[PDB]
């Protein structure tokens, strides 16, 4: 080892920890790190807005399991990340944000961009620190890295900033410890056999077991989950954060029976999933017959809103496998699951076939479902949807996408946070992670306006993305709440913008579609010429399931009117 | 004769009664009940493409008009999209109100849609950040927050209020709806003490080289009491980016091209509503080696930072300036230093401005950005009146060129002490809607513009007559230059030759590209006749601004700029 | 100037700013400052509990107007101050707390006492900062000093901590600026004449004007207040934080007519006073006929709960004088004030005479009012109450003290915060500030147990205090709420402790009293042998006004039941 500046050690720490790319936007306060990353051969993915760099890192970690890294300058560079940090905090995604900050001698003196970055980010990070001791920077990086994984907290984003005088300070070789530089494996806490047995007993006693998966299950490959589904006879639901773990044809997979499963299950088993608003707070009002069991590698998916009759805090794969083993010699009663599955095959197949011929709305414009129809039609022709990373974003468009996107290798969207504008930055992170196939992002026009200029980033970095915009000239799920519940539509209209022209202005391939019969060709040409955008002139006359269920109205107790009605009855 | 009405109605009424005739924002369900009531009262709703831009619009509105402005945004990402623009308003000490959505009280901490700790995130960069849980007290909490935005119990700047949707829908009995909370209130007017006035006038009589440097608080005045004091004192005058336009260009004190000379030699620095932050070298003795210090302001945020006054006046600055002018009634100032600076300033500024019309292309064959400022100067008195124009600047090298190139504006806005890239378009929109009779002109770097470009759509939908001129140098170019000069490696600072005119046309604005500098005057003339409009100017990468040359990109240990930093290193080793 | 360590410059800053004493408790982290203060001849008043040192500083500043200083070590030394800091924050008293903290190299590494002091104190200070730049320490001290006065905030406590490696670092003489070392005068913002005139017009139109004073009025000597009372014909009330500004015999002084003044005034004028719970939130329910005017040098006494038809933000003395001037040629209608005053003379004189002969309670023990009787009886004999600093603390005892303490030069008590245990630390600060006369502190036994060991501090530092304890073997106002509103008395009894013996064990003079006829002699002997304690065996059968009005019960809208009943009527 030689005496080297902090900036060099930070670059080395990152590379040794497996970082081969940093998302970011250059400023002088971080230039010393930026320089060293480039001299080490770390790819720098420079963006148009720092928020998008954090979104890119989120997508990288969520897909790959490798903690990703954004780097931004002092002041507005850091404050531009707060939305993307909050989003990663809510979704419990490990990532590191490296911020610039002013030199120590000028503290509190009004130097350029001295705002309290750590104070702003502390409520939505696992750690937010200013590193004032050159000798201890390496250690602070390694500990923050562990905390992003969930050590001393739960998985999520961490923030570190180094005053520029500290960045430029030398660290003697004695203080450069191999144990802080080196990559570390994930923790693997194991289940206790008594908890495994107690869950197996609940499954044997249950007539209508159901498993709902989430983030922690999606860290596994799905094979132990399928083993437990096979041993238990349970129905299976996933969530936006856990798509793709169970084959569609599996006798447990009943994705179009969500209400039926929640209403009747006598044993809900959560697997790395929160019982947040997305699952009716786990309320007895939404699960009126369910006993509860909770399995996760973090108590963030064990203690919220409902407690387990058993709770297992362990690596989910090992827990699922141990319970499957313990159900040796059990013959599950699958008659409820099978009855749901028969109804699911009809409902899901009818729905998917209908996507190819959905009528135009009263305004003469394309129903957004035709986008999902056209993608389904191209599957096995010009793209393999089962190898494709699908992204969804927007309001009505996002809700239609939850039903319209059924074959994807992986799925990302606006998350529990409802973070509009993720579609383009997610698509870019996904595409650079998996360069062999186009990534397809389907987005509302409202959402797309937030991060549209990242089309520039996609072209400059050659990220093979296809963005498809539902251009309905509106924040349409909002326009509909205003009409239905208030009788006045105001400040929710947008214009008939040329998003293909926006894409072409930033060097991407672009095409506008007004005729639904043109969608397959337009998407074919977009796939062949990625990065590409398809601007689809869509109807305002089309209520998504979210629209119809009051999501826009914000009831007192639950996100949706039907669940809220059930909760009001439970209360009395 | 009051009746029982929901909180959402009272909030809309509170705002209209406090003089709010417009609200910038982006609709979500959590704020819809307020949004609805604002529209039924006839308050204009200016709906944007990104909530950060709504807060920048409110900032511009307040900074120009002095009327506290309002942004309204939904829970979760709607609130977190504001943080940059809130920080910017906090650093610049601009009163504004952000009204955020938030989940109903029953669902607190349960993982409802968008339950993040908005108030904890915003508390470090607001004067007040609160969740309002008592229907009966919402009016009161609004009135108090409004007063704290003005600087009561703190200093001027942004405040944040959020009302859980169940509270928004709750009725308030009429007896709890107090006129005193609904009604508009006047600004405070603390007055100077005559002993402090006398003491300042004594310092001015004893000084040979008095200099006044203005800031935010001065810019809240019309400039006429400032001119009275300049006249009575014989002081030299500098402004800052936040105080342009208070003193006529031809005034014998106005020596804007003599910044280093004034700071090096003044024996009496008088700050008027101005911080001695990095923009004035921390007020360091290293940068003001001969100055005694006097500070005048209506807030100690412009009295106590880095240097203390031999006298500090905490008062409405207009009254303080007038009182000191009166106290100098029989003083005959020695103006010979000011006069010698002014004579040299006249020539240096005139030569500089003339040379803007003919600046040569850089080695890459592209337009020098100074030609944009030349073209605007040439059109003055032809198709636009720069003295009635609101000018905005944003970017890196472009912004530094703009500080020399923009000399005749009625009002000036830019990226601020925060160095907040992307303000150009949202500022221009707020400015144009405040002052609808003439185009607003925003000159921006391509880097900065990419942050808020989609707000061109907002300008077209709301008919904001803006002209945006882009220095398209295919780069974050002040950064590219720091990389080359101090590190020998240029990486992740290049952008592309994007069609910003095409982006503007895609959103229904007028757009044209300029590659030939002789085409600039026409392109800007056509842009002014067809606003909202963008002019995409292919500019050179071979052009170092004064900020570029002075190390701004490098971030020295003690001062923002190398020359000032060198002076501070010398001061330390005495 | 020479190159000197930060610790020396801090000692010099304090002495130059007028600090001639520092209250505190030594630890290694602050020893370098402690050492330099002692070498400069600054008196070190070392205490038994760091909280008491902050209370002492509070009393010094509140009495003298000079900002006072406590100094405490890292970790538990700082955390022991939080109550006394909160108390000073609520009362808006300028003070500086200097905390120790660990050296910079060991940050976040679990060094001895690395807890987040600044994060803990930030919600209840005007400034809380860690000073990491030796060169800028002087400047940070001067700015924090200004912020304690109210600059950029409102008057109250500030916290500064210097890592011990920074304390030991030299500062070059060039960076030691006279302007940061030197003492600074208080600000004096002046009224605008239009606001003065508008207030004078409201006074001319009012039939029943009333002035209520507070903290900001008590920063003046009272003479401009009396000028305005004379020019306006207003009734006058003070509050616990504004006693002693208006002579008792003044025709406006109607201290026993509090409810009558609030009920009928048609013009309430606050003078440096909050309309907090102590004045019924300024509610129309408590002031049903009042227009409102607010005068103060801080908007902390202008904007809370009621807005002024006029609000003057100025030095209160100048504002009061300007309004008195503007009432040149006004003949005030004093008939309401005079009618209140005639009733006041009878009520107050009857009450004060009755203090000399209050009966023992049913349990055979002294009524606490006899303490106030005995003090009244000694006035003009062995002490001059009009030159005496009186302190009150406790529950029932505190409430009886508000009526029983009527002649004092100055009065301190538990404050709006209701901070039990202030009595002894306040008495010590007061006594060292004004060494020529004994200070008398009257306290409940509950309150006294919190800070009793500071009797040791009083003896070691020769603070001439007399503490008189109402020893009723109870948190008695709490015992009474439990009996009246819950029917069960539990965990509110104390024991028949020997507080005279406690005092004698720490080297003070002590005496126990069981016979009310012994009180005058015991208090005479205590005054002659200060520091001294008188342990008065008092009754549990004695409801104070606070007890009778529900203070213990915490109603929904107001601190007291009658005010709360009025608010409930106003709401409907
Ligand atoms: C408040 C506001 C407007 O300002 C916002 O900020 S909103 C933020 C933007 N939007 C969001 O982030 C979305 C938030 N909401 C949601 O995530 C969802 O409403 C929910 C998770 C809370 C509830 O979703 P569901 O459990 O209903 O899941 P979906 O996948 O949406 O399924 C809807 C229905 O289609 C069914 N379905 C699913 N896949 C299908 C398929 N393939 N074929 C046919 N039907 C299918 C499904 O069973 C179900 O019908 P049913 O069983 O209730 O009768
Ligand atoms: C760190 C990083 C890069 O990552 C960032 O985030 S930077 C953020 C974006 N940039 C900014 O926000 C800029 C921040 N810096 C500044 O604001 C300024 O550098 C400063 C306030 C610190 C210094 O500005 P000056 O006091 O030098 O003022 P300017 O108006 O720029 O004047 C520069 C020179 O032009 C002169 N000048 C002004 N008007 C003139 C005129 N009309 N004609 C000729 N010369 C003129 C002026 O006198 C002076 O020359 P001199 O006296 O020093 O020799
Ligand atoms: C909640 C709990 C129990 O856990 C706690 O923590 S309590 C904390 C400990 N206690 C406190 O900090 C006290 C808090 N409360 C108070 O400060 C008071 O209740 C109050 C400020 C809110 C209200 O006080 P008042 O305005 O009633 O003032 P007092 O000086 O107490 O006067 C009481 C009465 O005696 C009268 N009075 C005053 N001086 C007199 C005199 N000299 N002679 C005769 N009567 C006199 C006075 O007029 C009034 O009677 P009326 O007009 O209402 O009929
Ligand atoms: C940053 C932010 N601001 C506001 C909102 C609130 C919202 C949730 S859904 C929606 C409408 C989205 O319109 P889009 O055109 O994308 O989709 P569509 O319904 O098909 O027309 C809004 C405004 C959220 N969640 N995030
Ligand atoms: C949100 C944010 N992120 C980064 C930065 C740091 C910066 C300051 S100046 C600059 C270059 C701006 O490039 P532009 O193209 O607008 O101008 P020009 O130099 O003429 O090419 C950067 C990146 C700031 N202040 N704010
Ligand atoms: C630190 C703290 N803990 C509890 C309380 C709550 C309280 C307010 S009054 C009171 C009883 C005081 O008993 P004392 O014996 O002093 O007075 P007396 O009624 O005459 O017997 C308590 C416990 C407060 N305010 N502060
Ligand atoms: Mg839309
Ligand atoms: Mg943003
Ligand atoms: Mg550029
Ligand atoms: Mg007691």
């Amino acid at each position: 080892r030689q005496s080297v500046p902090v900036a060099s050690l930070v670059a080395e720490f990152l590379q040794e920890h497996g970082v081969d790319r940093v998302f970011g936007l250059q400023g002088g306060h971080i230039q010393p790190i930026w320089d060293q990353l480039a001299r080490r051969g770390v790819r720098i993915v420079d963006v148009r807005d720092e928020g998008s760099a954090v979104h890119m890192a989120h997508a990288h970690t969520e897909l790959t399991g490798q903690t990703a890294v954004a780097m931004v300058t002092a002041g507005p560079g850091v404050t531009n990340t707060v939305t993307a940090v909050a989003n990663a905090s809510v979704s419990r995604i490990p990532l590191l944000v490296i911020g610039g900050c002013p030199p120590i001698p000028q503290s509190n003196m009004g130097p350029l961009q001295d705002i309290p970055h750590t104070a702003i980010l502390e409520p939505i990070t696992r750690l937010a620190r200013t590193l004032r001791s050159a000798d201890q920077v390496l250690r602070e990086f390694d500990e923050a890295w562990a905390r992003a994984s969930g050590d001393r907290g739960e998985p999520g984003p961490v923030y570190l900033e180094i005053p520029t005088d500290v960045l430029r300070r030398d660290v003697p070789p004695a203080l450069q410890m191999r144990e802080h530089l080196r990559a570390k494996p994930k923790r693997r806490p194991q289940p206790h056999p008594d908890d495994v047995a107690a869950v197996a007993d609940l499954i044997r006693a249950a007539e209508k077991p159901a498993i709902i998966s989430g983030r922690g299950a999606r860290t596994t490959d799905g094979t132990d989950l399928v083993r437990l589904l096979d041993a238990s006879g349970a129905a299976y639901l996933d969530t936006q954060e856990s798509r793709g773990l169970v084959p569609d044809s599996h006798p447990a997979a009943v994705g179009s029976a969500r209400s039926a499963v929640m209403r009747d299950t006598d044993l809900l088993i959560t697997v790395g999933r929160q019982l947040d608003y997305q699952l009716g707070m786990g309320s007895p009002a939404v699960f009126p017959h369910a006993k509860v069991v909770r399995i996760a590698d973090t108590a963030s998916e064990l203690i919220d809103n409902r407690r387990g009759e058993v709770e297992i805090l362990a690596e989910p794969g090992a827990a699922l496998a141990a319970i499957a083993d313990a159900l040796k010699d059990h013959t599950p009663d699958t008659s409820w699951r099978d009855e749901l599955k028969a109804k699911h095959r009809k409902r899901a197949e009818d729905y998917r076939q209908a996507l190819h011929s959905t009528e135009n709305g009263a305004d003469g414009h394309i129903h957004p479902n035709r986008i999902f129809g056209a993608l389904d039609a191209l599957d096995g022709d010009v793209l393999d949807l089962g190898e494709t990373i699908m992204i969804a974003d927007g309001g009505d468009l996002l809700s239609f996408g939850r039903l319209g996107i059924t074959k994807a290798r992986r799925y990302l969207d606006a998350g529990a946070f409802g973070c509009l504008g993720v579609a383009t930055p997610f698509a870019i992170g996904a595409a650079l992670a998996y360069p062999d196939r186009p990534v397809v992002a389907v987005t509302g026009d409202g959402a797309f306006g937030i991060t549209a200029t990242e089309i520039d980033t996609a072209v400059r970095h050659d990220a093979k993305i296809v963005v498809i915009v539902s251009n309905n000239r509106a924040w349409n799920i909002e326009r509909y709440d205003q009409a239905e519940n208030y009788g006045l539509v105001v400040g929710t209209d947008l214009a008939d913008s040329d998003y293909a022209g926006v894409a072409r202005a930033f060097g991407a391939h672009g095409e506008r579609v007004t005729d639904p019969a043109e969608l397959e060709g337009a998407i074919r040409r977009a796939l062949a010429n990625a990065p590409a955008l398809v601007d689809v002139v869509t109807t305002q006359d089309a209520a998504s399931p979210d629209s119809g269920k009051g999501l826009g109205f914000v009831p007192d107790y639950q996100a949706l009117t039907p669940w809220n009605d059930a909760e009001v009855a439970r209360r009395q």
